[PDB]
């Protein structure tokens, strides 16, 4: 379906209470009165938008050039306050994952919001928040609800009636948020003084509720979800979740792992997740050196293309990837830096550049603001005149319809402290960018070599952002001026003579799962897939998309493959699981002595534990881990594996010099659980 791959949308990023107050008569509800401020003075209050608000912009949002919106989250939240004005306005303290939010609608709100998207051509993703459910003080149990759970209503229980039931990690606030222990056992705290209940995803009853509910909002139309706050909840149940839900549909999903940038400690691990979990990531990389180079020019167009090329060799589908320039996490661009020229300069590098861009709603109508909450004022104004705007809505047309922006590799073709010049190609299609972030100097542009095919080229931006026309001869570009902090881009796109595959979506599944080809050249008649060679049953088959149920075959990486006329295309990989997972935790009694640096791993004879492999790199299907240590000289992590099957492995230490240390023995032998979670527990083999 059009759910599996955003390669040719833009996400728009939605904070529900602070965009339209569609319907007033859910402001102050009964069940969670007090909690509205009709003066929006109080920051932290609910100001009332709301999904009908929401819906009822849709036209505002299609002309934008919006093809899929993420929802901020829309479950139940906190019926009290949180301390002094203190609300889960923004949805993200839950208090039940069954229910909508009261003051955002209900049930039908919701899915009356996504069948009018869907009728405009646009999808929702919606913001899932598993790692928590409400704010609660450890020495009191009358602040806010305690962290009160409930299923639809019933209660379950909150972080005080635990004792027999494990719904929640019993293990104090986080202290070092870089030690990954601490990170995802520990509880989420806020500045205000309260800690966030942290659910245990380990425990079987809250890892099928959380499978439920998420599964109940793909049955309700949503096209993905936004899963929140990955680094801070065992990555096992972020990749069996994502089972669970392909199974349903091929929707997409992207994981927030906040910053870990290169270089950082925990960098490796969020890049082995992206490219393992079956779960994308919001693309913290790439923002951190936008923010630097367009908004407080502390770092320059050198910094900006050794980020493309570094993330682009780490990330195994860097295509996934979802870009931004601020969100409701950190100040606004324009509180930033006020030059809206330099917020037009970053909008047109990821609306240009790989992966899909999402905007945070306002940007377009110049919304300014510092940090939480401050970045999350009440949308202004719905301007279809602004720069912003009509520059969002052009360049949202052209990843649409011109494939090198969607699929394209980058080329840098000009560059200097600057200017950055660079080239987007996929096949015959061949967008080429030109900015230039000083809005006080021109540039002489000579040298400048293309893959664009002869002509003269028009700035596809109409020089709405000072854009120029060029001429092209044997891939050089005439000598040209670029204007002060101007944007301008040359495209070309023709159809296909051969099957060009662009995407294949979702990237993992088992046996049976609806996978989605994206592409050019297929055809209209329908031709054959392949997967690792073995024939493929096809759902529908278009010239620019194929729909195929992933083959009863061996499981494992595999490259599918599309036949048109006779002639195959370029090879595209798909992990093809060995059947339903569950999330389990392998423990390792009594391993040996281990130094700083080194680090145990667990690997075995299915793909799910790396088919044997000792590599720990950000390669696909290699050792499972690191492991933990908070009981030392014991081990532990949770990893997905199919459930109910019968597995063989074993753990090694990998020293900090790259030796190897193999568990001495036979191979330990288990059968994994066959509901949603379990645990494997054996004893280092001397
Ligand atoms: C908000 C965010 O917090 C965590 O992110 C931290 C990250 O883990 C750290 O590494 C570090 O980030 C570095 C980064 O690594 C560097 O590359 C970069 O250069 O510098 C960064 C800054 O030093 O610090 C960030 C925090 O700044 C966490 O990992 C993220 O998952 C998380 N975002 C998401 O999670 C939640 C929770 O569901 C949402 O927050 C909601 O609940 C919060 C707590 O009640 C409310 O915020 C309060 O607490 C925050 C955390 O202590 C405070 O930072 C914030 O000021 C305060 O208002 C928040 O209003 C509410 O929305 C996020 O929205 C969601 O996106
Ligand atoms: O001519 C090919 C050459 O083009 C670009 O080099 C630019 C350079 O980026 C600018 O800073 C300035 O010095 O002009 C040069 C062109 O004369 C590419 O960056 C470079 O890779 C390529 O070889
Ligand atoms: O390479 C496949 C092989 O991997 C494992 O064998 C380990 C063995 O356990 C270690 O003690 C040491 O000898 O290195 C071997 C790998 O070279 C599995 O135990 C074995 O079943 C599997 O075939
Ligand atoms: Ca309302
Ligand atoms: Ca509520
Ligand atoms: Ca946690």
């Amino acid at each position: 379906s059009s759910s599996a791959s955003v390669k040719g949308d833009v996400i728009y990023q939605i904070i529900i209470d602070r965009f339209y107050d569609g319907d007033t008569t859910n402001n102050n509800p009964a069940k969670s009165y007090g909690l509205y401020d009709p003066t929006k003075s109080k920051w932290k209050m609910y100001w009332g938008g709301d999904l009908e608000g929401v819906r009822q912009k849709l036209p505002y949002l299609k002309q934008l050039g919006v093809t899929t919106i993420w929802l901020s989250p829309v479950l139940d939240n906190l019926d009290t306050l949180a301390g002094t004005d203190n609300t889960g306005y923004h949805g993200y303290w839950t208090r039940d994952f069954k229910q909508i939010e009261e003051h955002f609608g209900n049930w039908t709100t919701f899915d009356t919001l996504v069948n009018d998207a869907h009728q405009n051509g646009i999808k929702v993703i919606v913001d899932f928040v598993p790692n928590h459910s409400t704010p609660f003080k450890a020495n009191d149990s009358t602040f806010a609800e305690g962290g009160a759970l409930y299923n639809n209503g019933t209660y379950m229980g909150n972080y005080f009636d635990d004792a027999t039931k494990g719904y929640f990690h019993h293990n104090g606030d986080i202290s070092n948020w870089d030690d990954r222990y601490e990170a995802q056992w520990k509880n989420f705290t806020d500045p205000a003084g309260f800690s966030l209940a942290d659910l245990s995803q380990e425990n079987g009853t809250i890892a099928q509720y959380l499978t439920d509910a998420a599964v109940q909002l793909v049955a309700h139309g949503a096209d993905g979800l936004r899963i929140d706050a990955v680094k801070h909840f065992n990555s096992g149940f972020s990749k069996s979740l994502a089972d669970k839900l392909y199974q349903k549909k091929d929707i997409f999903l992207v994981g927030e792992w906040y910053g870990d940038d290169p270089g950082t400690a925990n960098h490796l691990e969020k890049v082995r997740y992206a490219n393992n979990s079956g779960v994308n990531v919001l693309d913290f990389d790439l923002n951190t050196v936008i923010r630097n180079v367009f908004g407080t020019f502390t770092q320059t167009m050198y910094d900006l293309n050794n980020m493309v090329n570094q993330t682009g060799n780490e990330y195994k589908y860097k295509e996934n990837l979802i870009t931004f320039i601020d969100n409701h996490d950190m100040s606004r661009f324009l509180s930033v830096n006020s030059n809206k020229a330099n917020l037009h300069q970053a909008l047109a590098f990821i609306l240009t550049s790989r992966g899909t861009p999402s905007i945070y709603y306002g940007t377009e109508q110049y919304m300014a603001g510092g940090n939480d909450p401050y970045n999350r004022g009440m949308m202004p104004a719905f301007d279809t005149t602004t720069t912003a705007f009509k520059e969002v809505s052009t360049l949202a047309g052209l990843r649409r319809n011109n494939a090198a922006i969607q699929y394209g590799t980058t080329t840098q073709r000009w560059i200097n402290n600057d200017v950055y010049i660079y080239e987007r190609k996929f096949f015959n299609d061949v967008v080429l960018v030109a900015i230039n972030r000083n809005t006080q100097s021109s540039y002489s542009i000579s040298g400048l070599q293309t893959a664009l095919p002869n002509g003269s080229y028009a700035d596809y931006l109409s020089g709405l952002l000072g854009g120029n026309g060029i001429s092209v001869s044997n891939g050089s570009v005439a000598s040209f001026t670029l204007a002060p902090g101007a944007v301008s881009v040359w495209q070309y796109s023709t159809s296909a003579s051969a099957p060009q595959i662009g995407s294949v979506a979702p990237n993992m599944g088992i046996p049976g799962n609806v996978v989605t080809i994206d592409g050019k050249g297929f055809g209209t008649t329908q031709g054959t897939v392949t997967f690792g060679g073995v024939t493929a049953t096809v759902k529908s088959w278009t010239s620019n998309r194929i729909e195929v149920y992933v083959p009863n075959m061996a499981a494992g990486l595999t490259d599918v493959k599309v036949t048109a006329g006779g002639v195959s295309s370029n090879l595209y990989s798909y992990n093809i699981l060995s059947g339903t997972q569950t999330s389990v935790v392998f423990t390792v009694k009594s391993a040996p002595p281990t130094n700083l640096g080194d680090k145990i791993y667990l690997t075995g004879n299915i793909p799910e534990l790396g088919n044997w492999s000792t590599d720990t790199s950000g390669a696909v299907n290699n050792a499972q881990g690191p492991l933990l240590a908070p009981n030392y000289p014991d081990w532990f992590y949770v990893f997905s594996v199919p459930a109910g099957k019968t597995i063989q492995f074993k753990f090694f230490i990998k020293r900090a010099d790259g030796t190897i240390q193999w568990e001495n023995g036979s191979n330990h032998v288990a059968t994994t659980p066959t509901g949603a979670t379990g645990n494997i527990t054996v004893t280092w083999q001397n």
